[PDB]
């Protein structure tokens, strides 16, 4: 009878995306005949631009594929996406892991659900440990003391791991919170929450890596954010002998070593006596409501069945990495969609099963920290600066950057 509603949803991707959530939203409009979903799908260039004015102005769409990183941008305040708690009965918020509902929580208002969370995690090769003749590392200690036999019995040219600049960022955090369970960013204050000492110690553990042979350094190799290793020879032939990156992507740099070597998961170094192994969880990307949408419960519904119903998680399959939702996940895996064989997957699930109470600011992926990052390292690798005297600088241009970053609400 008479009255229908009409949804927009954007989102970016290539055409494999495209394809399926058409597909997705064609089942959804059998099932909800009374609401249509208008879709507007572009690639990734250009589309937070057009999304930034359409937000701006209040016509932003029903429903968004967002980034994890938009909440600084569009919403320090909470309120620049819906609050999807207001719309609970719709959307079946117990599929998805309370603890990583906090990460994409602001001002205890909902901004977003995780399609899919993804943790940085060790990867290695398998032929170059073997030909160390040592096991994976569970401890810093271990994975110190690998840097050493990988030096003298394989080379100098040998390494435990290759390093970018952020990855090495994150992986200093996560010995940081297992030995003081702080997180970097204290939100509330708006400035780092490390002491000088901890920021001295941060980076003489970097130094210690590095002069222990874990990793190359920044003399060697120098990229941010760019994982551009697996494309270089050093990679190929197996003396950069391994990574700390995403779990989800992991294919593509297996597939690029020499067979019939592949990356194998590594455990998960831990301080003794630690609680929380201080695991960075990423929403890969979210689903959210506009702010200012006429139609909260149906935008909440369609959300709803893209992340939780049986015909739209099909549909959508692995196409945004593995789904967060719980029903989701036991559909694709018992449908063979998600093997616990894939390295991918099964990184996912020891990061799934170590302790991780800490959870990380949306703040902490600002670009300007993370080439801020490379400075410091750079002027330690190059003799520029003291440890000591890096750690004063990243303290207080880090500083800078937060605050003018975390103040300025659109
Ligand atoms: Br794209
Ligand atoms: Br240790
Ligand atoms: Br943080």
């Amino acid at each position: 009878s008479h009255m229908e509603v009409n949804l927009r949803m954007s989102w970016w991707g290539g055409n494999g995306r495209h394809q399926v959530t058409l597909k997705a939203l064609e089942e959804f409009h059998k099932q909800h005949p009374n609401i249509n979903v208008k879709a507007e799908y572009t690639g990734w260039d250009g589309h937070l631009s057009r999304l930034t004015t359409q937000i701006a102005g209040g016509t932003e769409p029903d429903v968004m594929q967002t980034n994890w990183n938009w909440l600084p941008i569009f919403s320090k305040d909470g309120t620049g996406f819906y609050n999807l708690f207001s719309v609970k009965e719709q959307l079946d918020l117990a599929q998805f892991d309370p603890k990583e509902l906090q990460q994409t929580t602001v001002n205890g208002k909902l901004n977003g659900i995780p399609i899919s969370v993804t943790a940085m995690i060790f990867y290695f090769n398998d032929a170059t440990w073997a030909k160390a003749g040592l096991e994976y590392p569970k401890t810093w200690d271990e994975l110190l003391a690998a840097g050493k036999v990988f030096k003298e019995k394989l080379g100098d040219q040998y390494y435990p791991v290759v390093l970018c600049a952020g990855q090495t960022l994150v992986l200093i955090r996560s010995y940081m919170t297992q030995k003081y369970n702080i997180p970097t960013i204290d939100e509330a204050n708006k400035k780092f929450a490390y002491s000088p000492e901890q920021w001295v110690e941060f980076f003489t553990m970097y130094k210690t890596m590095v002069d222990n042979h874990v990793m190359p350094s920044t003399k060697y190799y120098a990229s941010i954010v760019k994982s551009s290793y697996y494309e270089m020879k050093p990679w190929i032939n197996g003396e950069w002998a391994g990574t700390y990156m995403w779990n989800s992507t992991i294919t593509k740099y297996s597939d690029n070593l020499t067979k019939p070597a592949k990356l194998v998961l590594g455990p998960y170094p831990m301080l003794p006596g630690a609680k929380d192994a201080g695991l960075f969880f990423l929403p890969a990307q979210m689903l959210s409501i506009g702010k200012s949408t006429k139609h909260p419960q149906e935008s909440a519904m369609l959300i709803n069945f893209l992340l939780n119903s049986k015909e739209g998680v099909e549909a959508l399959g692995l196409e945004r990495g593995v789904p967060l939702s719980a029903t989701a996940v036991t559909q694709l895996r018992a449908s063979g969609v998600i093997k616990d064989e894939d390295p991918s997957v099964a990184g996912l699930n020891m990061a799934l099963e170590l302790p991780h109470p800490m959870t990380t600011s949306p703040y902490f992926l600002d670009w300007q920290i993370w080439s801020l990052f490379l400075d410091a390292i750079q002027y330690i690798d190059y003799g520029q600066k003291t440890v000591q005297e890096t750690a004063e600088y990243f303290n207080k241009q880090g500083d800078r950057i937060l605050k003018r970053a975390m103040r300025g609400s659109l």
